[PDB]
This record gives C-alpha cells, sequence and structure tokens, in this order.
C-alpha cells in the first residue's frame, strides 16, 4: 500500500471512455469500459490502487526521427511519470526495446471493412439465373434440333401428306402443311405454352410432338419453382472474399489510415499479393490514403471502397452498423499488451494474472459484454419485395428488340415480294409504288 | 371466542377490494375478494372469529438497511401486533427468517405480457401484390403497344395477306385477318396464356408475335413465383412464442417495475438467456422500466411493448381486456402464502385447512369466480391460411366489373347496328323493334 | 454430527435411480439423481451426514383401509426408523396429518400425454386446402354465371350473328355458334387453360371472354402459389388441444392408472367439465384403465389413445421420445415436498434451504440438467417427401366418378335420339337396333 | 563459443521430424521442421550455437499429484538440466509458475474437424421426383384410360357424328372425328396441356374431355408446386459453421481427445453453448473421446463425426486431404512460446529476436514452406444452385429417345403403305422408289 499506481490510459471506446451520467466531480469511476474492467479484475488478484490518469498528449507513442524523443504513454512509461498503460498498447519490435509488455490479452491483426451486400440492384435481366446458360442454350439447340427434325420426318411419312382444301374433297392435289418455315413455329409455339393453327398428323410426327410437350412442360415447371425457389430465399453474395480476390479488381479502391500502423505493414510487405496492394495505394495517394479512421468508415458508407484497419475495431463497428461487415480473415498478428517500465515486477505479476483470468474464462465473458450491442440479427425469412424494373426489367428490351428486329424482316419481305414482282413488271420503281398503293387503299378485300 | 383475532391485508384487486355499495358503518362487511372468501373458509374449519385491519403502510416487506427493520405487514406481524396476513405475501427467501408462512395457496410465476396479434391486413386486391405498380401499368401498356406495332406490321406486310375461301383458285381476292380489333385479341389472349383464333404467317409478324409469347411466359412465371415467395414468409412469421424469442428480437422492447421482484430476479441471473435482457434493462432504465404496473398495462397498449410482471396479475387483465395476450411459460417459480408470527400455534393447523380446500376443490373454484368474468368470443381460427375472400377477394370485383362494363357495349354494338340499318330502310324505332325479336327466335341458324 | 440421518427413499428415474458403473460395493455414491443433486446441497448448507437408505417395501405411503396402518416411505417417518424423505413424495392432505412436509421444491399437476402429430395421412384428397371452401364454390358459381351472362349477350349482339359456311360464303343464312351446352365449354375450357375450338368475335363478347380469362390466370396462380407454401412449410396440428376438447370426441379414448392419484382426482372431482371424464372411464373400466405408469405409455405409443399422468413424468417422457407430447396445460397443482417426522426441528431448516437454493438459481439447473436429455429438436426446414396417393390421390376418384357419370350420360344420349327417330319409325325397338349396327359397321364413313 | 546451448523439443510434425536420408553419424543434422528453422533464426540473430537432444519421457508437461513433480520438457527446464524448450509448448496458466516462457510465435486455438460436404447426388432424372413412382404411372395408365374411354363414348354417341364438308346441304354424310389414334392424341394433348386440333362436341365426350382437363390442372399444378417445395428446402440447407450450430444438432456426434487441454477448457467453461457440448461428452465418453489426435482424424473419415483439437493441427491436416474442411472460428485463445528456465537472461533477448522476425515477415513465411503442399483445387464454385446439366439433364435424353423412337415409326408408315401401294399395282421394289422420289419434289403441292 505504498505509491499508489499511476496508469496512463488513452481514451478510445469500447475500451476506455467517459459513463454517460450527469453526476458531476467524482474521479476515478469516472471512466468505464473493456480497459476498466480488466484493470478492476487485475486488482483484485494482485494488490495496488489507482489514479487512472489520462496521458497529457494524446497518442499512443512513437519516434520522433529528428531527436529520438518519444511520445504518448510509452514517453511516460520511460521516465516513470506512470506505472502501467492498460489501454490499446500493441507490441511492437520497436517499443518492447525501450520499455516492457505483458503477454496479450487481446490477439488482432489487419483485416477489411466493406459495405454488407444488399440486393438491390441484382442486374437489368435478373430472370435468366433460375436456369444454367448452358440449359439456356441447350434449349435453343433443341428448338432447331426438334424443328430440323420434325421438318425431315413430315416430309419422308405418307399419311402427313394429306388431302387439302375441305370443302370438296375429291380430287388427286395433295398439300403438306409442315414447311421449314411452319417446323420452327410449332417448335417456339409449343415451347411457349401458347400452340399453333398446325398440328401433327400422321403418329410418326405426333411422337415428335408429344415428347417435345413433355420436354417443355418441365422447362417452364423447373423455372418456375427455382425462380419461387430464388425469390423465398434470398442468399447473397459479396464480390471480394479475401486480399488477393480484392488485389485483381480494380472497381473496388483500397484504402488506410496515412502514417499509421497499417500501411506501415504493406510498406513493409514482401509477400506478393500485398506488394501488389501497396503499388496501388502508393501510386494513388492522397486519394485512397485516408487521414482518420472515423473518416476512412464513411468513404466505405458513402462511397465504393474498402478499408485496411486492426480487427477489433472491425468487430466493434460491425456490432454497431448494419451496413458494414468483415471481409476475409486476418493478415497480420499484433496483440495488446500492458505496458510496462524495464524492471519493474509487475510486469511478471500481470502475466501471471492475465492467464489466470484467461483459464477461468472472464477475458470472453468481458469482450462479449463490450463489443456484442444492439446486435445485427437483421436476416430474418425475407420480406418479400415485388419484382420491379430492378428485378424482371430485362424483357423489356428483349421485346424491344425483337420488335425492332422485325419492322427489318418486314421491309425485306416488302422487297422480296417486288423483286418477284420485278421478274413480271419493270426494274425497281414502279412495282414498289403499286404495292404501297394496296395499304393506302385502307380496305380489307384487295 | 377465544380472542377474535385481527388480519391484515394490502388493497389490491382481486385478493381484497371493497363491497361496492352505500350506507356506511360497516364492520368487516365492507370487504369482498379472493382473500376474503379464503379467510371465511378457513374460519369455518378452524373455528376463530376475524377482524379484518388495513395495515397502515400499505406496502407487502422489505429492509430499509438504514434501520435495518422490515415495514407493512410483515412489520405488523415481528411485532405481535396481528397475526394471519392474508394476503398477497409472497413466499420469498428473507420474509421467512422474519415470519412463517404457511404452505402455498396460489402457484405463481414471472411471465410476458404482450400485446394479441392485430390485423395482419391481408386485404381486398391482395393478388396485386407480386408485381409493383410501375409493373402492372407497364405490362399494360406492352399490351397496347405490342398490339399497335402488330397492326401496322401486318398491314405493311405482303406475306400476310392470303387467299381466304379454301376453294375455288385464287379467286380474284386477297384478305388481312389483323384488323385494330383483331391485334388487340391477339395480344390480349397471348397475355392470358390461352391463344387466340387466328396466329401471323408472315415472318415478320411471327417474330412480334413470337416474342410477345416470350414476354408473357416470364411475366406469368414471375407472377407465381413472387406469389409463392410472399405466401411462403407470411407462413414462416411465427410470433413471439417465449422468453427466448424476445433475446434475438430488438424492435419490441421489453418493460419491468422499477425496484420491484421481477427486476430483482433479473439481476441474480445467471441465465445467458435471461441476462441478455437485463442487458437491455441495465441500459435504458428510463424508457422501459416503469414505476407502477398500471403504467406499463398503457405501455403494452400503445407502444410496441412486453411488460414483465406476475403471472396471476398478466392472467387476471387478459381476461379484462381482449387486446393482450400472456405470451410464454413461467420464468420463475414461487407462490403465495398465508403469514403468521414466529413461533405461532397457527400455521400448522391452516396448513392442513389449506390442503383440506385443495382436495374439495375449492382454491380452484374460488380463483375462477373472482377471476373469469365476459369471456371473451377471441376470435380463434388461425389456420385461415388457404386464400378466403379476405385474401384473394378482389378479382370477383373485377370479374363483375367486366361483365357489367360489356353489357353496356353490347347495347353499343346493338345501337350501332340497328342505326346503319335504319340508314337505308327503317327510320329509328322499327328497325329496333323488328332486330331485338330477329334474335329472340330461341333457334341455331337464321 | 451425532445419529446421521437415516434418508428413505424410493428408486425412480430421474429423481434417484443406479449410477451407470461396473465397479461395485462401495456404496452412498452409488445413486445419483435429481433428488441426490438437492440432497447434496441441503448437507452443504445445513449439516448432516447420510445414509441413504432404500424403502424396505417399494412404495410411497397409502391406507390400509382395515386397519389404519401405513406403508411405503411414510410408515418408515412415523415410527422414526427415518429422518427425511428426499424423494417424488406429493403433499396431501392425508399425510401430513399424519408427518411434516418441506416446502415444495417441484410444481406439478395432471395433464395429457398424447402422440405428436405426423402428417402421414393428411386426407385422401388434401390437394383442396390452398383454396378456401368458399373460394372453390364461387369459381363454380363464376363459371355458370358468366356462361349466362355469356350465352346472353352472344345472342343480344349482332356481330356475334356471322356467316357460317367459309367454302362459298354468298348467302343470307346466318347462324350462331354460342348457345347454352357452347357456353359453358367455353366457361369450362378458358378455366382448365386449355380453350375451345370456338373463340368470341363481336367485342362485347371478348370483353368477358377477356375478363374471364384473367379471372382463371389468378385463380391457378394463386392455387400453384399456395400449395407450394404449404409443402415447404408443413405446420402440423393435434385434434385435441384441452381437457374439454378432449372432453368432446369419442374417437380417442382416455386413461390413467388404475387406482393411482391421478384418477382419485377425477373420482373426487365436480367441475362439469372432468365429471364428464370420469363418468367416461367408470363405464369403460378395465378398458382404458391402466395399472402401470410405463404400461399406459406404451397404449399411447401403439394405439389411438390419451394418458393422464403428473406433469413431471410427462416433462420427463416427452423429452426421450419424440412420438409423444404434452397436450394443454396443468389440471391440479399438487407439490413434491421433502417428508420430515413431527415435531423435528429439521422442516424449518430445510425450508429456509430451498428457498436458499430457489433464488440462487440452482433448482432450474438441476431441473434442466435431469430432464433434457438428447434433446428432440428434429423439426428443421422439412424432407420434402414426393406426392404419393395419400397426399394428392383423391383427384383418381373425381376421375373415375366423371368417366361413370359420363357413360349414363351416353346412354341418355343414345336414348334421346333414338325417341328422336321414334318419331319417324315405330315405338322403341326397330329404331334402336338400327342404331347399335351403325357402331357394328366399325368403319368411319357411314 | 560460451556454452553450446541444449535446447529440447518432442518429435510432433511439422514441428521437428527426422530428415528423410541415409548415412547415420549426423549430429544435429538429423532434425528438420518448423522448430527446427525457428532454432536456426534465432541462433542466426543473437549467436549462441545449439544442441539438439530430444526429451525422454515423449511428454509435454503435467503435475502429478502423486509426487507434484513435472514431467517431460518443464521437468528439463526446472532441473536447470536444458534451456530453450523450443517446442509446441503451449502457454498455459499452470505452466509459467515453473518457467518462463517468451512471448508467443503461433497463434492458436481450439477449432472444429469435420468432413468436407460430399456430393449432395442431384443426378440425372432428378425432374421426375415431385411426384412418387406410383404417381407417374397412374397419371400414364389415367392417360391411357380416358383416352380408350372416351374412343368408347364418341362411338356410340350420336351426337357426335356430325355432317364434314361445310358445303352442300346435309351431304348423305356422317363423320366421327374421334378414331383411335385421334383419341389418344387428345389425351396427350390435353395431359400436356396444348390443346389439340379437334375437341368434343357432344355433351357426353364434352364431360369425358372436361374432367380429364381438370385432372391434369392438377397435376401440373402439384409437380410444379412441389418442385417448387424441392428447390426451397434444399437452398435453406446450409451446413455447419459454428460450433453453436453444432449445439442444436443430434446426429452428427462430438469428438475430442482423451485427458487433452481441448476437453480440459469444456470442464472449466461456463458457456452455455459449451457446456451443453460437454453434456454430450461427460456421458458417451467411450464412443467420441478418442485416445489419440490420429485415431480422431480417422474417425472424421468413416463416421459422422466432429473432432475437436487444435487450430493448427486441423488446418495442417486439412492441406494434406481434400476430404476435410475446418468448420467454424476459434473457440479457444493461446499461443505457443519458447520455454526458459524461471529467472533465465534469455527470455527477453529471444522475445526481441521473435518480434524482430514477425517485423521482417519471416514466421508468415516460415509457416507456408512447413505448411502449405500440393495445394488442392477444391472444386470450389458452390453456387450452382441454377439447375444445369446435373440437375434437369434427364429431359434431354428423352427427347432424344423419342426422337429416335419416331424416325422408326416413320420408316413404319413409309413401308405400311408402299405395301398398300404395292397391293394393286406394283410388286415389291419399284413402288419404294417411286415413293421415296414422290417426296423429293422440294415443292409445297404434289
Ligand atoms: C416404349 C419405350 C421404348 C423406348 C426405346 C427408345 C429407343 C432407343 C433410344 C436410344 C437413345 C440413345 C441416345 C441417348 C442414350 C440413352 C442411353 C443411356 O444413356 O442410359 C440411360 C438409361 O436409359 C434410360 O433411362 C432411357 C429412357 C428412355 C425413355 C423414353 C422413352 C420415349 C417414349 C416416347 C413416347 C411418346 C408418347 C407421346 C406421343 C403419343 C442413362 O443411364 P446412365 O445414368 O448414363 O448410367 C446407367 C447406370 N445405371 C444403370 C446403374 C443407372
Ligand atoms: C376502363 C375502366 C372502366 C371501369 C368501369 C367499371 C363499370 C362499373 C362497375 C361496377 C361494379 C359494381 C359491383 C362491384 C362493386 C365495385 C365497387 C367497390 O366495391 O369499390 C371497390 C373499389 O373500386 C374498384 O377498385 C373497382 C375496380 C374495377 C377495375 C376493373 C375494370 C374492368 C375493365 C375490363 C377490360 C377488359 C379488357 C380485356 C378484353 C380485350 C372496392 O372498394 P372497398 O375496398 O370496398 O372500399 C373502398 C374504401 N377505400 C376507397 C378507401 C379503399
Ligand atoms: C428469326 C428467328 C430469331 C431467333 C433468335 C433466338 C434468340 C437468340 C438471341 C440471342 C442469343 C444470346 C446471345 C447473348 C446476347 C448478347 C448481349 C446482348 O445483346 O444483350 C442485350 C439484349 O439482348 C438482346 O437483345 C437479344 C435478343 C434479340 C431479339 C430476339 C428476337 C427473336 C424472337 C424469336 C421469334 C421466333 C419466330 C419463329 C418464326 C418461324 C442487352 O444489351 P443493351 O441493350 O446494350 O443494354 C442496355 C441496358 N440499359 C438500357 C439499361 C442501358
Ligand atoms: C392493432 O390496433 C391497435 C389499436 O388500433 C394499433 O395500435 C396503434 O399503435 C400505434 C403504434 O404505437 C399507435 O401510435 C396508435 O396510437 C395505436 N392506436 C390506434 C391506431 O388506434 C396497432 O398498431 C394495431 N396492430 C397492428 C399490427 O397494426
Ligand atoms: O507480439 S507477439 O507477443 N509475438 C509475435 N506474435 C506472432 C505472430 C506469431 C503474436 C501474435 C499474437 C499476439 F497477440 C501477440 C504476438
Ligand atoms: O416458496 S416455495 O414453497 N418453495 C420454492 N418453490 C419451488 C421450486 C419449486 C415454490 C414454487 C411454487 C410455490 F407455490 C411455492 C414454492
Ligand atoms: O400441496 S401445496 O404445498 N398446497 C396446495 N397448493 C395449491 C394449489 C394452490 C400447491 C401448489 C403447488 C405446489 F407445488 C404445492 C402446493
Ligand atoms: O497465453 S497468451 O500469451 N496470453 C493469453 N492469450 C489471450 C486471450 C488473449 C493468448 C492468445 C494468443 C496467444 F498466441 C498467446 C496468448
Amino acid at each position: 500500500s505504498n505509491r499508489s499506481l499511476i496508469v496512463t490510459t488513452i481514451l478510445e471506446e469500447p475500451y476506455v471512455l467517459f459513463k454517460k451520467s450527469d453526476k458531476p466531480l467524482y474521479g476515478n469511476d469516472r471512466f468505464e469500459g473493456y480497459c476498466i474492467d480488466l484493470l478492476r479484475e487485475l486488482s483484485t488478484i494482485l494488490g495496488f490502487t489507482y489514479e487512472i490518469r489520462l496521458v497529457e498528449d494524446g497518442k499512443y507513442g512513437a519516434q520522433d526521427d529528428v531527436n529520438g524523443q518519444w511520445n504518448g504513454m510509452v514517453r511516460e512509461l520511460i521516465d516513470h511519470k506512470a506505472d502501467l498503460a492498460v489501454a490499446p498498447l500493441a507490441i511492437t519490435y520497436v517499443r518492447e526495446k525501450v520499455i516492457d509488455f505483458s503477454k496479450p490479452f487481446m490477439t488482432l491483426g489487419i483485416s477489411i471493412l466493406y459495405r454488407k451486400p444488399n440486393g438491390t440492384n441484382p442486374g437489368v435481366f435478373s430472370f435468366l439465373n433460375p436456369l444454367s446458360p448452358d440449359i439456356w442454350m441447350y434449349v435453343l439447340l433443341a428448338c432447331l434440333g426438334v424443328s430440323c427434325v420434325l421438318f425431315v420426318i413430315a416430309r419422308f411419312s405418307p399419311y402427313e401428306w394429306y388431302n387439302p382444301h375441305p370443302c370438296n374433297p375429291d380430287s388427286d392435289v395433295v398439300e403438306n402443311n409442315f414447311t421449314l418455315l411452319n417446323s420452327f413455329w410449332f417448335g417456339v409455339g409449343a415451347l411457349m405454352q401458347q400452340g399453333s393453327e398446325l398440328m401433327p398428323k400422321a403418329l410418326s410426327t405426333r411422337i415428335v410432338g408429344g415428347i417435345w410437350w413433355f420436354f417443355t412442360l418441365i422447362i417452364i415447371s423447373s423455372y418456375t419453382a427455382n425462380l419461387a425457389a430464388f425469390l423465398t430465399v434470398e442468399r447473397m453474395e459479396s464480390p471480394i472474399d479475401s486480399a488477393d480476390d480484392l488485389a485483381k479488381q480494380t472497381k473496388i479502391e483500397y484504402g488506410a489510415v496515412e502514417d499509421g500502423a497499417t500501411m506501415t505493414f504493406f510498406k513493409k510487405s514482401k509477400i506478393s499479393t500485398y506488394d501488389k496492394m501497396w503499388a496501388f495505394m502508393s501510386s494513388r495517394r492522397q486519394s485512397v490514403l485516408v487521414k482518420s479512421n472515423e473518416e476512412g468508415i464513411q468513404r466505405v458508407l458513402t462511397s465504393d471502397y474498402a478499408f485496411l484497419m486492426e480487427s477489433t475495431t472491425i468487430e466493434f463497428v460491425t456490432q454497431r452498423n448494419c451496413n458494414l461487415t468483415q471481409i476475409g480473415g486476418l493478415i497480420d498478428s499484433k496483440g495488446y499488451g500492458v505496458g510496462t517500465p524495464m524492471g519493474s515486477p509487475y510486469r511478471d505479476k500481470i502475466t501471471i494474472a492475465i492467464l489466470q483470468l484467461q483459464e477461468e474464462g472472464k477475458l470472453h465473458m468481458m469482450k462479449e459484454k463490450w463489443w456484442r450491442g444492439n446486435g445485427c440479427p437483421e436476416e430474418e425469412s425475407k420480406e418479400a419485395s415485388a419484382l420491379g424494373v430492378q428485378n424482371i426489367g430485362g424483357i423489356f428490351i428483349v421485346l424491344a428488340a425483337g420488335l425492332v428486329l422485325s419492322v427489318f424482316v418486314a421491309v425485306g419481305e416488302f422487297l422480296y415480294k417486288s423483286k418477284k414482282n420485278a421478274q413480271l413488271e419493270k426494274r425497281s420503281f414502279c412495282s414498289a409504288m403499286v404495292e404501297e398503293l394496296r395499304m393506302s387503299l385502307k380496305c380489307q378485300r384487295r
């Protein structure tokens, strides 16, 4: 009970922050957080007393590189104007050459912030998904396949060659409804569940028409059922999944705090994925390198952007906001340790104490208390939105594309018939003008 | 007539009341309720005259650590001023160190108030939901757009002008089937999947019809698959059935009475489901922790609120309001017993007296007299997920709206023909008289 | 530490049973269960010692009614050849007139065993469920309604009266395809998504045919989508829900242990629901009154049967087996109390101790340890079975019913035409025999 | 050359090995692995000659309460026989009271082995699943049954025999369109929802066709709605993603190594999710608690088993077998550090040496050399729920089976006509030669 320990500590949520009460001027119950509850139960097992003191500089600790002078909390650890440094103070090779750390109470690393997938614009078509792109092409090869087979069988079968003119049938003239043009019009019209004016007689052609109807009915039933599975159970998917999946895409842009501890890892890196990721953000400096953590969260939240901070700050923000999520595992491995001056016997005593706190399972109980906030279980039994112009939206393009295609066929049939009239009339001009008159007669017969 | 014993209660209903009548100078006849009928039937089989005396404080009992003493009824019993605390005095641990109970007369626990689930509001025209109102208009404008294109293409195309009357070679006639009215009827018929009496015969008009068929195949499939998504996710909507269901729940807020025995249970609770319920309450103890029981009942009404109180006071106000419903079982387990001073010779005679009334079935009858009144019809079907008139409903209105509209057109077709029939022969009225009788020949031909 | 307490105890799972180990002959760690863990922590707070002793009779305790001699455990509580009776010993008015109980450590009551619903035979039709029985009748009234409206409009419209014989049309004869027979065949054929040979001209009749197609397309889309909601999310429902819902149905039969503590409640009852339930099982004695608990569980499991035992034994068996479930709440209210001789000071000390064990929340931790076994969470995302003959199964009846109905119409048309021939030929015999010859010509023309 | 320090390991791979070669009389060159490369690079930057010496016991270290002493490496360090326990010696609480660690060189935890999800076996002909094989046969027998009834009814009915050739009044002809072949083609066409070229005209045959239409409307709806149920519930099948997912899970059993640090964590655990995992293990500790790590790997293969061991030994054997997959994150948090005797002057020089290798990026490179080899292709698409050739598949086979069957019928129709054509004029072969050239006129008429 001699010389009560001066704990230096910086303010950062959820580690150490003030308590939301009016109730002024009492002190040392003024703070509340993760690094207060851990520090509380260190003096439960050990024996020491407080005066938690905020750092008078507002930094952690770094090099000045002009005189070697230190800053932050670890400047107070050297000249003994502090005793402990229970705070987010990561263990660093530069730091422990002048102070001493305890064994870590939290494990962390560099990870990725990115917006959670939304499903607002699934694609302008987005209806073509319940069948595979192989299957969408294999049914067009089935339509062109069956109709060529149905054309050959209808020509080489005797009972399809029937007697036309069902008004006075007594003759020798024999026609055939299945041309090549009429054979695709069967296979398209049977596919689209609509039927046609022509229906096969002559059982060899009815087996083709019978088995094409059963092929059709499974396709539309499989398309309707699988689309009913998509719209019921929305399973979203992110574009990115890891660092190498983000090291390739150029549309997303990277991001870290300028002159932070995260970009120092990418500058000093040698791994071929992260050497590419630094060459991105070194050339694009003053565009993707933000100057603070809270400003970098906004650029994920406003623009299309990814952010590289520590994993513990990601695990705190993604429990608060539901816009955001974590992408991939951990890149680096670092640890928060209790700062301690050189030679002090309180290093090994807290080192024993943290392992005592861990085997009982209290740090997991501390972490679940301060990082779990309101919680985001918002994914449930998805509230069904109607199909909109962003959802189906693309059958209106292919409808307009078919109508524009058909006008060019209509002019192509307007000229091919007039060229056939040009075999019986003059060159190009008079046969086309008389043909335009028949629509300007505006009548029904002739 | 040994001592004319003095018995203390607290004015809580249904337990004790004032007998609602005029004409004062009552004795112990001014009281009624559950504990008055319990005190009566305990007096008949044990032989003692009771004099009812309300406690001066009005509190049940608790230790104030200022004086280390009790208040209310348990202070009235330790001072030997009155025995027989026949009241809602719950048997808890700290209250039996001071006084002696009997065995309980009312099984009890902590449960959850919540509002009875109102509505779900399916409404008329709820079939119109799986497509947005932009889509229902755009499909309607597509059917009035494609049929205006197919009218123009089939008029300009030469190959649509074919030879009718399938006799009489080449017949000096040509004919266009696709008029203006016949082209809307193609587009409407293809929209409702049932093909019309006429199909295109030229490749220009078979691309318009062929791409309108693919448009309508997606529209009917997207309507059916989304309606299979709306009806599935509202079949998976389960209401709140337990306190564990409230654990993940965030929108509907919890509640308790301030410094009552209910929130006292949550402070001492080691259950992780119940400790998360206190993590809600220890933070936000200004908007959900309400002051009185009657205030929290009003909070369940005009909020999204779930109040936590004793099971008897839940199951009483659910009998008085059809807007409320107990959800969940019983969280705690406790019971009301009568109160006697420490070392009294009466708690054994009452325990045998209470068990005698339980074997006879009195306590189940003595509840229901003061418990249930004007039993609610409750509207309990709740398996009405079978698309009744409440669900689908509106397609019987628009069918009736279409059949009334068609009668107005049938009169308009009757007048327009009879006006043209009176253009040459008849004047105005005798044309309409012979035409109404023309259609009343009850025959098949002419 | 004088005269170590002789605890009498009967064997019943999960309260007290032997431990599954080979390891013979050590004693008093030999037993393990609920009433061992509670009894363990009674001697943690109090001070006393064991020799747990099994009862030498294998009963709880009852009357002989020929000499008043007791049996079971409570026979040993009277003559002091026991000290405690930590066991499932329910508090009874007959029992406490000779011994003393502590305050209860478990609350229980009479409840209902019954088989969990299965969904194996949902009904032989079972396809008629996604539309309400109002809606199934309202579409037949729509078919008969529209076709009568479509018949009247097609007669009273001029443009429907068109020129027949499209082979040489130059005449004055005018026919009409819409008869009364042909008008139902439109409305049936449009309902069944099949079309017909006849298609309306004359726009007033096309508005009827247009709006009937849109009515049809919503019905089949609503039927397919809601059936896709049933088969995805199976929501089972029991026939019975409470005692009064079981006091009405005769197909289920009741059940309790003969000369048990449960049927004594129904014999002595006065409530109008349970007086009816006793008149069932008093007249049907030796048929529904079983002689043991384990034999009564089998009759629920083999036959269609309900069983009336205590709620704690229901809460133990229904955690073991997934065939079984609990129906309704609790009928009676009883309690397990620690037996104690008269005047013994260990009654009030354990009474304080049980309330000490309860406020800390340990009996809930004891009960969740011994009643939760493997657990039955087996309801999940139901593994879809194909539609079988037990599932759809009833369209094969109405198909055969329609074909048998049509043969009687075919004979009715065979006679009505022959009666029309009988107006031109003789009475009944020769016109019917010549008409039978034309099918025996076995040809196609004439 | 100060002392030529002695360093103790344990033969566990990848950490230390034997260098696989012939030619004995090695020194410390007979070892290789992770901790040999760590000991090398710690020797280069700190300047000490190491002599590797395997520990005599082979155990890591634990207290036997018989003697209260340690064994294995931590006994080798307290006795000052050798320093530098460069080995998988995890930093735990009881091991640092005896010896001193450095700061960790490998982040570690407890995770879950589980077999990689094999198959899901969609197979060819999986479209045939939403109806049972009784139903696919009965619908086929219904189409061959109704069409045999409709052949008999339309032959016997007088009203079906109508006048063909719609000119020439009454024409001395009658005609039945419904032959045997034309009646199957009605029933097949109505089955596949696309109406044929002929419809019934009598009320007897319009009830057969009218009730066959209602039969097929239910069959196509029941096929589509069940297929929307199969494809939904296998889209809701999420694999096991956490230990909390194993908590409700019952079929796939847990596992651990006997008396290891993994099950030691579950005994001390106060987490209700992890305590339920020990409720599995404390009962069934003969079938799931296995003796060695290599035995439990074989249990994951040939069982439904989930083994619990350290995260490094999971992530090593998943690199060696493509049949295995780590599921879940990290349950525990712990780490390997090198071991030094209590109060050694080397643990500070090693901690700076370990942090120097972490800043350079050595420890991420020193893993991957001894960690990853022959990287697995992993078959990772896993969003193939879009009905590919694996899913639907088989309707392309039966379409191809129908088109090959129709060619055999077309030859049979060609021979049966040419045999009847050779019944009167030609003999056998020149009839077939002029008929093949009859169909090769490449025209539309004759
Ligand atoms: C009467 C029936 C006669 C059928 C004869 C057909 C002619 C010959 C055609 C040959 C086609 C050759 C090209 C495709 C190759 C097929 C062979 C094959 O791959 O094996 C397939 C199985 O075999 C089947 O399942 C075939 C099913 C055909 C049924 C369709 C009949 C159409 C009737 C139309 C009626 C129209 C009615 C409507 C009009 C009124 C798939 O096998 P696998 O999975 O790859 O491996 C097998 C291993 N295993 C055995 C352990 C599982
Ligand atoms: C161009 C359109 C002209 C329509 C005139 C129809 C004639 C007149 C017919 C009268 C029918 C009388 C009997 C039924 C009673 C209906 C009135 C009623 O109940 O109100 C309903 C609303 O009103 C509607 O929404 C009606 C919708 C009609 C649309 C159908 C047009 C058919 C076009 C055919 C084209 C075929 C094309 C195919 C062929 C080519 C329901 O209201 P509520 O819920 O009970 O309470 C209202 C309270 N609130 C206001 C706050 C919500
Ligand atoms: C003659 C028979 C023809 C059969 C063709 C078979 C189909 C094969 C065709 C294409 C095969 C698939 C290839 C992939 C497409 C490439 C990308 C693409 O073009 O997408 C484009 C649309 O896509 C279309 O427009 C294609 C449809 C053309 C109309 C087909 C009509 C035929 C109807 C058959 C009738 C049968 C009658 C039978 C008569 C006997 C989208 O690109 P975008 O417009 O730039 O996006 C703008 C988005 N924005 C506005 C939001 C900015
Ligand atoms: C069921 O009816 C009640 C009472 O009409 C609705 O309660 C309203 O709740 C809102 C939300 O707090 C209040 O602002 C209103 O004052 C309440 N009373 C009204 C509108 O009279 C309740 O919302 C209904 N249930 C549902 C699901 O809508
Ligand atoms: O700064 S440390 O004490 N030493 C280095 N390491 C390792 C990456 C293995 C780690 C890994 C996780 C920590 F929490 C601490 C440390
Ligand atoms: O205060 S008690 O007499 N003893 C403690 N408990 C129970 C644990 C069941 C209960 C439960 C219900 C009661 F009515 C009384 C009591
Ligand atoms: O046998 S008791 O001690 N006294 C009577 N009752 C009551 C039904 C009120 C109850 C109710 C529940 C119990 F657990 C015990 C008893
Ligand atoms: O044995 S330690 O040095 N101290 C305790 N823990 C932590 C819970 C953070 C960890 C976690 C990961 C490690 F690598 C080392 C340790």
